[PDB]
RNA sequence: GCUCGCGAUGCUGAGGGCUCUG
RNA sequence: CAGAGCCCCCCAGCAUCGCGAGC
């Protein structure tokens, strides 16, 4: 019943364990197997009893190159943080269907209007990322290991692998720099045996503590969100995770109007998970707060064990979006899209949120770290049927 | 305090086998 | 079908140590 930051800590991880828990027949169940734990726990006040776990998740693994969809039905990526920054999402739009039904349920939202334009969040909502162990990349790649009580010292600091993008790749281990000749990667060349690169995790929450956590199509509609903490349940190294998650592009500079360098409180726990016995699952289980049970999506497909969608995956969020597109009047929206088609153009009319994306690219650029790797453009051009 | 090159030893997503278990 | 253990091999980075060169 405190706001201390251990505590804090220990509470959502506490939660998001539990949660899990209650997910998967008490861990008994065929789909309780995992590596990587994740999830995000909602705190709407000081006390522990105004906590509420939002989404969870498991996963270590990306779609392969064979399985991209050109109408956004698969999963790219689905190392456990990501698939739970994803199920947030969901809860998002759960909530803004929630402020627009009626006029009595938007006491219960965690959205209000905004007198710049928009939705904000209520005073007091917070938001915290729980992670099993440390996100791939520059927060672990360096002491894959706990860290020792005597010497937490990086011992050298000031290399120049430091701090670099890195990319998860196909069918190899590792997380790698960006190639200094990096043509960048084309649809018909990754489905033609190329090898698919994907950001790291480290790298993701950094562009989340610049640009948000709720993505470009959000930003539509409300203001941007941070997360308030991050909390790891392993394999916990303060200067790395530090650098790793905002230090790095400290340089960055010419954000937008509501646009921070987040650098949210970055905490391991009293009680280090040990390592999960056994393989590394193929799947990635998912769940947000109001759903009657997870979902398993296959990571390698980016689509579950019989092809169908992921109710995380573009499409989906597009079509939920979408939704809310149709019951919020134009004097409420951040950005101007009045007539929405295409996937890719949607998320380019958040001008703004794509400024400040462009200011972090910079800002990793210039601190000579690497260029960020997108996906082909292909992969966003596509609409609802 | 670094960078590059060459080695040595480890650490961290594929592919292919062997054995066992419900 | 599902799971476990072991083995072989690949992946391109990271760590440690030792040589050579340079800032
Ligand atoms: O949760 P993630 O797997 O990281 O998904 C993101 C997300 O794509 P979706 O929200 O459409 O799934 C980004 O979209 P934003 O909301 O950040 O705009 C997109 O960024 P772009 O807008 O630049 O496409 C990025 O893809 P990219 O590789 O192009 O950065 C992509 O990450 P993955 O491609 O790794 O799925
Ligand atoms: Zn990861």
């Amino acid at each position: 019943q405190l706001h201390l930051p251990q505590v804090l800590a220990d509470a959502v991880s506490r939660l998001v364990l539990g949660k899990f828990g209650d997910l998967t027949d008490n861990f008994s169940s065929p789909h309780a197997r995992r590596k990587v734990l994740a999830g995000v726990v909602m705190t709407t006040g000081t006390d522990v009893k105004d906590a509420k776990v939002i989404s969870v998740s498991t996963g270590t693994k990306c779609i392969n190159g064979e399985y991209m969809s050109d109408r956004g039905l698969a999963l790219n990526d689905c190392h456990a943080e990501i698939i739970s920054r994803r199920s947030l999402l969901r809860f998002l739009y759960t909530q803004l269907e929630l402020y627009l039904n009626n006029k009595d349920d938007q006491k219960r939202s965690i959205f209000q209007k905004s007198e710049r334009g928009g939705f904000r969040l209520k005073e007091n909502v917070q938001f915290h990322l729980y992670i099993s162990t440390s996100p791939c990349g520059d927060a672990r790649i360096f002491s894959p290991h706990e860290p020792i009580l005597e010497e937490p010292a990086d011992r050298h600091p000031n290399r120049k692998a430091r701090g670099q993008l890195r990319t998860k790749i196909e069918s190899g281990q590792g997380t790698i720099p960006v190639r200094s000749n990096a043509s960048i990667q084309t649809w018909d060349g990754v489905l033609q045996g190329e090898r698919l690169l994907t950001m790291s995790c480290s790298d993701k929450i950094a562009r989340w503590n610049v640009v948000g956590i709720q993505g470009s199509l959000l930003s539509i509609f409300v203001e941007p969100i941070y997360f308030s903490s991050i909390i790891l349940g392993s394999l916990y190294h303060g200067d790395h995770l530090s650098r790793a998650m905002y230090q790095r592009i400290s340089n960055i500079e010419d954000l937008p109007p509501l646009y921070t360098l987040n650098k949210p409180l970055l905490s391991g726990i009293s009680n280090a998970e040990a390592r999960q016995p056994g393989k590394a699952p193929n799947f990635s289980v998912n769940w947000t707060v109001g759903d009657s049970a997870i979902e398993v999506i296959n990571a390698t497909t980016g689509k579950d064990e019989l092809g169908r969608a992921s109710r995380l995956c573009k499409h989906a969020l597009y079509c939920r979006w979408m939704r809310v597109h149709g019951k919020v009047p134009s004097h409420l929206l951040r950005s101007k899209i009045t007539k929405p088609n295409v996937y890719h153009e949607s998320k380019l009319a958040a001008k703004e949120y794509q400024a400040a994306k462009a200011r972090l690219f910079t800002a990793f650029i210039k601190a000579g770290l690497g260029a960020w790797v997108e996906k082909p453009t292909e992969q966003d051009q596509f609409s609802l049927t």
